[PDB]
């Protein structure tokens, strides 16, 4: 009563490591327990393919890159991944009037560019990429359903509003889980499931008419399509945690009738230049583009790793937020480049492999990096501190590489553990 | 009347359900590491004399598979070491034989031993340790074993161990693993810890007069140097269970003098052929050098994967045995072929990306297959099982990837696992 609940998943007969992740369904770090075995069921809310993507779409899709890494390479949770595409918007409508293509073409091809990015900076493609102009169909069977709930009702023009009034009263929905204090039409807060359409835009049948998808209703519908009426994670950018995410757990909800569809609700913090959000609308945006001109995929991840995801960030534009990246790079491929020579010119027949206590000084260094980083992505993906343990041992390794007699094989285990972090970061060496 | 097991307790420890055959227990019981997720691993090395052949490559190979399965794919921590026993009768006789030094002897073979295990994708340990180079931790390791009352110095200088004596004691029983295999000795049984040396033998100075270590000593002083008190695993071949390795555990419960050295003690089967353990002996061996003449080292450990670790198996020459590997390599090679060039050429553009039937079907399989894979491999590593799970998700995914409009990142998430699995199983494609 008055405040939102929410239902921990039972730990009997699922994956248990102790991770506990910032869910903004109790605005609070709390356990993660899968829903089954140790299957992740993940949906992420897309770009809107109108134009270039910038570097705060970087920041967001770069961090859950990296978490889902540390979910399946590191921690060996079963990661099944949805991300839409929004091709259908007002925004891309607008923009194809302007550009005189066909809006699928115009969509088509911002899209296209927006994957290109993702694959420039080693972003993982989802399992499952859903269009809305492939699922109008389906989402008008949605919308059908959550009218026949009695969840929603069809205004004299032909659009359709979600009914707040009616979800509120049943005892098992509430609206605003999230954020509770955000909060034709019956009252102003109803939101639009179906759009009747405008003349000249592109629109689609309806037993309610022509129009087009409401903003919130795409992703409820493609969610529930593919994963189901229950989410282990679902994942976005801070500013979407309300209206447009607390408005698909009240349309999925309605849908299912059933009061938890998503168990983690994730949200990145923003990236910000000059103390404002990077934004289109503002104009102080750098895209994703015109920043691997200047810096490498690499770089850009480890800008990102060094800010926790949930957190937001500052970037100064002219190189200097970008000069640590670099430097922290430029040490990673020279260690590389020491290591490597280092076991390609030990001769086993000259060299004595006495376990000396400079190598047992070393080995534990290493054990204990190991537990520090375990100790670091339970604690929420903690990335800063668990790059700075790889650096400090990386420090370490080149004293020792430089003066001490090596063992050859304890270079070579460093080197692959050193090789399986950097996998799970997306770094590439 | 009959050994004791205790079994780890669990807890603070890394808990994965893994059951492992024991030699210590004669069964399959859980796998529990005495600190956290670490495992201390001892595996005796090769007596370098002579070129290696595909036995031993057998046990090799299916340990660096069991260890490859404990750290890349149940994320246990790996801290592994092998001896080169470099001092001995047969390099000896060999080195006059050959008018060669002894030392230069074992390094040449040493040299060989570790190209031939690189060639077959074989990681090298953490140690690497020299019995030459650890004579003098010999020596102080024999006299603990003599102040603690279970050794004895004979009137030319040797020093044997002291069976009767160290069973009398409540908290040791010697033979723990083969109980029923058992003139200047106290009893028959009793072995040498030192050896007196002739003059002309190579020899190292101690308090009981010159001599050379005996033929268990060196793996219980190297182990207890460098890993302590407590190994979690100790491995080699099914041979080395008595007298090798219950000998170890009597030399190093009496330096302790402590009840169990080791948690879980595994053995490979036998490499046989022709009915007969492949072996120097019987003259009946294939070099590995030989091998990888006509085999690739994917085939060769294919063949492994395909034979459980701790059964024997028969090796059938002039192809007959590798004619299986050599398909299955095959359809490896031609499963990887399509899928990655169809990810590469895959066009954004132009797809249609709509989740359907045929793309729940293929997931539903690919999910299920992890899971039985996990199943198999908690099962004693059971690696036949797990490869035909792979096997038969590959038939589908080739009738998938022919057919069906492909989803893309359907298809790099499954190939990204079946390079998890194959980094596991240590082929490379
Ligand atoms: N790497 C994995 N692959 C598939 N299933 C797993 C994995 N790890 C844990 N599980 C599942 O997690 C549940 C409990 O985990 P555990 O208690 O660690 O065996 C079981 O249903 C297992 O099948
Ligand atoms: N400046 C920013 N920093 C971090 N994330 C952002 C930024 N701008 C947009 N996003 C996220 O990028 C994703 C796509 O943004 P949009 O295309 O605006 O819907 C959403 O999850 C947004 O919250
Ligand atoms: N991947 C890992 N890396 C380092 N330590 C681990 C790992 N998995 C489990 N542990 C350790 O195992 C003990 C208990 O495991 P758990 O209950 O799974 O957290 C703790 O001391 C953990 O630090
Ligand atoms: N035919 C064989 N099959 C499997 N393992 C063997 C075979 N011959 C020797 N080994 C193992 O290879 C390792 C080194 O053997 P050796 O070099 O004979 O001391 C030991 O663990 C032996 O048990
Ligand atoms: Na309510
Ligand atoms: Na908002
Ligand atoms: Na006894
Ligand atoms: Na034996
Ligand atoms: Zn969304
Ligand atoms: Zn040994």
């Amino acid at each position: 009563g008055s405040l939102p609940k929410w239902n921990q998943p039972s730990k009997e007969g699922k994956k248990i490591t102790n991770l506990f992740v910032n869910n903004s369904l109790t605005h609070s770090k709390v356990e993660f327990i899968p829903q089954e075995g140790n299957k992740i069921k993940w949906y992420a809310c897309g770009p809107t393919v109108y134009d270039a993507a910038h570097l705060g779409h970087a920041r967001t899709y770069v961090s859950f890159d990296i978490i889902r890494r540390i979910l399946v390479n590191y921690f060996k949770y079963d990661v099944f991944m949805v991300i839409n595409i929004t091709d259908i918007d007002d925004k891309i409508i607008k923009r194809s009037v302007e550009e005189k293509i066909g809006f699928t073409e115009l969509a088509r091809k911002w899209e296209y560019e927006f994957w290109e990015d993702m694959k420039s900076l080693n972003v993982l493609l989802p399992t499952a990429i859903t269009r809305v102009s492939e699922y109008v169909g389906d989402i008008v069977k949605y919308i059908e359903k959550i009218i026949e709930n009695k969840y929603a009702y069809v205004s004299e023009e032909g659009s359709v509003y979600f009914d707040i009034d009616e979800f509120k009263k049943s005892e098992k929905h509430f609206y605003a889980r999230m954020e509770p204090l955000s909060v034709k039409k019956k009252n102003a807060y109803d939101f639009a499931l179906w759009k009747s359409s405008k003349p000249n835009e592109p629109h689609w049948d309806s037993p309610w008419g022509k129009g087009r998808p409401g903003w919130h209703i795409e992703c409820s519908t493609m969610a529930s399509n593919i994963l189901g009426d229950v989410l282990d994670i679902h994942s976005g950018g801070i500013d979407l945690r309300f209206p447009h995410h607390d408005n698909e757990l009240a349309q999925s909800e309605a849908f299912f009738d059933h009061s938890q569809w998503v168990n983690y609700f994730l949200h990145s913090g923003h990236l910000h230049i000059e103390g404002l959000k990077m934004s289109k609308s503002l104009k102080n945006f750098i895209t994703i583009k015109n920043m691997l001109t200047k810096y490498t995929s690499n770089q850009i991840r480890i800008l990102f790793l060094l800010n926790k995801w949930d957190n937001f960030m500052n970037y100064s534009p002219n190189g200097e937020s970008m000069v640590q990246c670099i430097e922290i790079d430029k040490s990673f491929t020279n260690f590389f480049a020491i290591i490597l020579m280092k076991i390609k010119n030990f001769d086993l027949n000259s060299c004595n492999l006495y376990w000396s206590d400079a190598d047992n000084k070393l080995n534990l260094l290493f054990r204990q990096t190991k537990n520090k980083i375990h100790e670091h992505f339970l604690d929420n993906f903690n990335t800063p501190d668990a790059l700075l343990a790889i650096q400090k041992l990386i420090t370490e390794i080149n004293i020792y590489m430089d003066k001490e007699k090596i063992q050859i094989g304890l270079l070579l285990e460093i080197k692959h553990y050193i090789n399986f972090i950097f996998d799970t970061f997306g770094l590439i060496y």
